[PDB]
DNA sequence: TTTTTTTTTTTTTTTTTTTTTTTT
DNA sequence: AAAAAAAAAAAAAAAAAAAAAAAA
């Protein structure tokens, strides 16, 4: 008859869910009705589309035009619906052969002259389009942003007539500019630029291999955030897909990285108090927060007890599943937050100790595997200049990569994410080691999860020593990283 | 078919984003349609533009008119969209040759007689136009404000007919007037009025010469606030590019400053009664706050134990990044906030003194580099008159001008902004210096931050002696200004 | 639809969720033409893809004294107060309890399915017919443990509908929170109200609580924090 | 609209010690002059001065020197004349109780009287 | 509305000893009747009075003589008639601490027994 | 060895800007 | 073809419940 289908994508949450644009024409008096929860920025696109179609020397149909943006449950805020609506209107009036619109997705604004203009936060659309294996058409102003993915099967155009020519006559035009240069870390910082703490350094290196969260205990003014800020150095380079996902997460916020930190794990340490709306998801049109940010990186947490209780209890979901499920009353949208957690805590500024320690949430203070006490540096070490022992981060990075490969070989998850049931099956335990653990529980009444936490850290230490299975010395070193002190 | 394009500037935050006005005429019913998120202040430009065009002996088209305002996602708030729309309507109707609108930007509010009216906050638009090398035409009422920049590519007009004549026959309009007939610095304020406080004045001298933040403590009624106020004169006069930015922020607020002091570094002390939105950011269309009003200047926080922590917890990020980002749920807005901190407090209002200090935010005091005490002024020295007329002023300002260049030659930041690693290799601590530093460290209870705080101010004092490295004499003086006692 | 005994016609895209109930009398369609053909002539639409362990009491040694008491509590539906010295948690006794209870019927399991479905991201694998066991964390939160806030979401107690609640170290908890757990025990549902209106989360379950009476003269203090009505219904 | 009665006698306004900061100084809404501005060119009396909250008393310093209070309603700011003359009455307390009582005063404001 | 009840017969209500101030009289949200507002024309059983909150027992003043507990949310005044009869029970309690025990009995309410 | 006040958070209210539905 | 009665949110202001902070 006189209806057509075109496919777009709208950035809701972090994932660009597919949006079906449906255009129908009927023999009524001329009109234009937009159906679907479209905001003003989209409802105003009627005149833009009419002018773009007319000024490109096409015939704008003088009939009842009905446009539906399915599905109808999701509000649509992106302004880049003009190009698909125009193509749908053209296809409905049989000015474009319909069979070529099946495998394409279109995103882009339209000025009244027919020239395309770019839209913001486009990278997630490209990611979704490739994931579904769909050709994507993009306004040429977005080629600079979209080329960072380096993804094929993405084309750009300048005018609506260019897109029409591509669809009908097949005169393919433009392609993503070539990928930018794959330069190197420019990482400065380095782990070498920290004076000798030794115990804290070794503990952090152990946890980086095992991906375990740590508590940075000790007196304030001792080097808590200073040591943490260098922890992201140890973590390995992210994969192509992981880097692309982090890039989309940052792109939705609006601050494009500088083409270099692409493969560097993020840090994004949140403020002291901040806001629970800001630090987890958001309201209005929902935007990612500090939790959603630093998806595959390391998240820092200074002055853990000070944080609001509701924030800490809502923080249970990520370390348990890696998703946030903030609801918008009508529905819910997911946020990926599978992050490494680093926390700092100061053992009180003796009556107040009970309430101060009790103020800290235990649901958070159960998955914090390791703890360490960061003693202040001796004046001799503070005043002594650093020999710098040449830069030392690539050796530790190589060690972490090898340990991660070893862990990936024996199961499909890291030791931090091991289930309680699989801990016994995976680990190779000797009889004397089991007897030693039984004797240890005589000395200290560790909880049920203490077993698995001690086993988890000792597994990384044992794999660190040379190979094979757990040993008495490994558990002996592990015992030092108990849950608390007092 | 004919349509016209016309460029203008709409200001959001501080920078004036480019906005392209598109006008298209169709053969439908005579209606006027405007799209592009028009705030109702500009949405009613239809009747104003219609009457302005009719009354200037032109011919208003009797056709359907569609007007599109730039990017479809940027709200338009200014009232100065009448002139671009009127010129677009004229150009689309072939009453103006289109080629002349190639590289011009128009800003101006029209009246029904055709006379142009001044629009508030014109300076950022002029700056943006000069950055892009574009002719800018404004109302005659804005000539006084636009003359600050002194750019030669800005023209002014009296009515729409003048603009049409300029675009059609090159009548050449009326250029903006020359720089105001004033050069005399004066400022009626200088360092001499502070009498008797030799030690604190000498310390504030080195505070200006290294960009260090300085904390002041002393008895009320002495020159604390006066020394803060006179501290502006010490800093070197701002460059033209910095003066334009400061004038842009000031004009955006609305307080047009006096031409006499448009190059002095701004000084603005916030008031204790202020919302966290008053100092930083703003509601509505975002407006610069108190902190950004002191860009490239000095911020004076008198009575530091006041200013409820809710206010001070927002000042953290600007002290490190030099800017603050405010989210409008649809875009991100940035405000320049690079400044120098000066704070004043009463040392004493028993163990209650600790509670008095407890209200202070430790991380804020972490960034402060210097502390001095305002001792009670001697009897006869104040009792003795001020017959001395040896006003220092220009001498110390000349000294700090060279001082900033000397620091800028070594690294890419002043002594206050040194990285911890860069504290060394710039201060070649000798054999005896380490000995003395070890002694003072052992006898005191300094932290890691305090040691590096001690090094930077000592570096600045070392430059004051035109010596390559510290000579154990600068360290002794540094201890006095250091020792952030409380 | 099941409660009223009514046929459902549902979009084919929703067959992923409606199949998880394993229901009959629920159909799926693609077009209005298919539904019109069904109503006019009955063209036999699709009817969802039908759907086809844990520990036991054997893992515990011959503790006949407590085992038979627990069985009686399960048979009679009464609560229980497994408590004493905190010996290695002792929660392994409670974890076995959920296995003893009878298998839930269609509506009973389906109601828990809906209650979980509200929280979004429907539980991952399987096992809807097994009654839940979800237990608190000895500190919880008044919003999280009971009812909720913001646009309402079921609390921990409601999630344990037709299941078991293992509230450990009862004395510590919160005095205000404990009394909020009153209406569900008596009626079987909560009526938490806030702002505009309220909704009724069904909260029928069974309670298993633990306590420590300390090693002197501190037993009275350790029991002084107890809520009388909550213990009176045990 | 006082007319013919006191249009040449200096105003005398004595706000009650609680009042409200949005009425004592400036205000919201399309702004209406507050208590402080109502005493322009006149006398302002503050009985039981320490009883006033420190937040309000710290605002008194700006008009006492600059001569006019500058309201700060985020987007907009307006000027109100405040050239008044200040008169204050305080009770020298009814141990550390003396220090606690005198802490409720504003040291700069009292030391500027 | 639960069951078929009896309606024609006097009601009986007994608060949950510790109870709550919002449950005994009035309530939040749109005005909801309190426990004391219940048992209208009936019998209210107040068991173990000292366990109750002192302020609420003081708030029982008007209901037992006036029969109306009109709530005040600063927006509306809903009446909620509460005519009833009081019945209370006391434990003599386990001697100078007897005064401490009796100090919580809310003597103004004890006068109406 | 025994009891209270205050500040913060949350909740509500109010105003205004936004929205959403008249009435030509 | 321009408007005005109604549903939602952002910010300022005031009151109730909790925490703790400090006082006997
Ligand atoms: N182990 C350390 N090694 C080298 N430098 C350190 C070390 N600890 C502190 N520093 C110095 O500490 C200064 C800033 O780091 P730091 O004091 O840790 O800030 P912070 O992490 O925000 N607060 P805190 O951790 O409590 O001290 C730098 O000059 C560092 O050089
Ligand atoms: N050498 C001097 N030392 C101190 N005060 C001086 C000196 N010379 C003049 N003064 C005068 O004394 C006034 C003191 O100002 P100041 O004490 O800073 O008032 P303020 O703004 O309330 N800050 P504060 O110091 O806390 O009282 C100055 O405004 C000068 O008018």
């Amino acid at each position: 008859m006189s209806l057509a289908f075109t496919k777009t994508r709208s950035t809701i949450g972090i994932v660009a869910q597919p949006v079906s644009v449906e255009v129908h024409l009927s023999n009524g008096l001329p009109s234009f009705t937009m159906v679907g929860l479209a905001e003003t920025a989209v409802k105003e696109s009627k005149d833009r589309v009419r002018s773009a179609i007319i000024n490109s020397q096409f015939e704008f149909p003088c009939r009842k035009i009905t446009v539906n943006l399915g599905p109808a449950n999701l509000p649509k805020t992106g302004s880049g619906f003009d190009l698909p609506i125009a193509l749908g209107i053209l296809a409905a009036s049989e000015q474009i052969p319909l069979t070529n619109l099946a495998n394409h997705e279109f995103i882009g604004e339209l000025a009244l002259s027919g020239e395309l203009r770019g839209v913001s936060a486009i990278i997630p659309a490209v990611l979704a389009a490739h994931k579904d294996n769909q050709h994507l058409i993009i306004a040429n102003a977005n080629a600079a942003e979209a080329s960072l993915t380096g993804h094929q099967k993405v084309f750009t155009a300048n005018n609506l007539r260019e897109v029409c020519d591509y669809l009908c006559q097949g005169t393919s035009l433009q392609s993503l500019p070539p990928k930018p240069d794959l330069l190197l870390n420019n990482y400065e910082l380095d782990w070498s630029d920290i004076k000798g703490q030794q115990h804290a350094k070794n503990a952090m290196v152990i946890a980086a291999c095992g991906g375990h969260s740590i508590l940075l205990s000790g007196a304030p003014g001792s080097g808590k955030t200073m040591m943490a800020k260098r922890f992201s150095t140890l973590l390995p380079e992210l994969s192509e897909t992981q880097a692309l996902e982090c890039a989309a997460i940052n792109s939705i916020r609006g601050k494009l990285p500088d083409f270099r930190e692409w493969r560097l794990p993020p840090f994004r340490a949140p403020h002291h108090t901040a806001s629970p709306v800001a630090l987890v998801g958001g309201g209005n049109p929902p935007k990612p927060g500090e939790i959603s940010l630093a998806h595959h990186g390391v998240l820092f947490l200074d002055e853990l007890p000070e944080f609001n209780r509701q924030v800490l209890e809502t923080l249970r979901e990520p370390l348990e599943s890696g998703h946030i499920c903030i609801s918008r009353a009508a529905a819910q949208i997911e946020f990926p937050a599978k992050f490494q957690l680093i926390a700092a805590m100061n053992p009180c500024p003796p009556d107040r100790i009970s309430r101060y320690l009790a103020k800290l949430s235990a649901p958070l203070l159960d998955r914090i595997d390791m703890q360490v006490t960061i003693h202040a540096l001796s004046q001799e070490e503070l005043i002594k200049p650093n020999t710098h022992l040449e830069k030392q981060s690539l050796a530790i990075r190589e060690k972490v990569t090898k340990m991660h490969e070893i862990q990936m070989a024996r199961q499909d998850s890291l030791n931090a994410n091991l289930n309680s049931k699989t801990c016994e099956m995976v680990c190779e335990l000797g009889s004397e080691e089991q007897l030693f653990l039984r004797e240890v529980m005589s000395k200290l009444k560790l909880s049920a999860r203490g077993y698995h936490r001690l086993l988890k850290v000792s597994r990384t230490i044992a794999d660190m020593n040379s190979s094979k299975k757990v040993l008495l010395n490994h558990l002996q070193q592990a015992l030092s990283y108990k849950q608390n002190l007092h």
